[PDB]
């Protein structure tokens, strides 16, 4: 009377990737649109005055980023 029940996947099987260099990361900076970027590319866009999102282009703000 002992056996798994919730799915059959062990350990976290998923990650993120930058929407620029496709750099696979664990904790990206999800903007206010959804897409994600890497520390680099991220710091680059934000330093563009009007950072949107290379992906679709919406808005990239460290404060609004996670
Ligand atoms: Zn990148
Ligand atoms: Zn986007």
């Amino acid at each position: 009377g002992s056996s798994g029940s919730s799915g059959f996947v062990k350990t976290v099987e998923d990650k993120y990737k930058c929407e620029k260099c496709h750099l696979v990361l664990c904790s990206p900076k999800q903007t206010e649109c959804g897409h994600r970027f890497c520390e680099s590319c991220m710091a680059a866009l934000l330093s563009s005055s009007s950072p949107k999102c290379t992906a679709c282009q919406e808005s990239i703000v460290k404060d609004k980023v996670f």
